[PDB]
């Protein structure tokens, strides 16, 4: 964009983000990693582990009682 050449082009043609979607699926495959939001919508996590749902209430802020009603 700010030097000429015979080699250089626009690359506008192909897009190089192409194949880092695909690395995503590649992951996902693998399940190096997953989020606590996928696992117990995969439900991944056992019962006994399901007991930390009480972490979504306390997310809400409902366990933290507020001074003003």
């Amino acid at each position: 964009t700010k030097q000429k050449e015979a080699v250089n082009d626009k690359g506008k043609a192909a897009v190089v983000k192409v194949v880092e979607s695909q690395a995503e699926l590649y992951s996902l495959e693998k399940n190096e990693d997953a989020s606590l939001r996928k696992l117990q919508a995969d439900g991944r996590i056992t019962e006994e582990q399901a007991k930390a749902y009480k972490e979504y209430n306390d997310k809400n802020g409902g366990a933290n009682r507020k001074v003003n009603d």
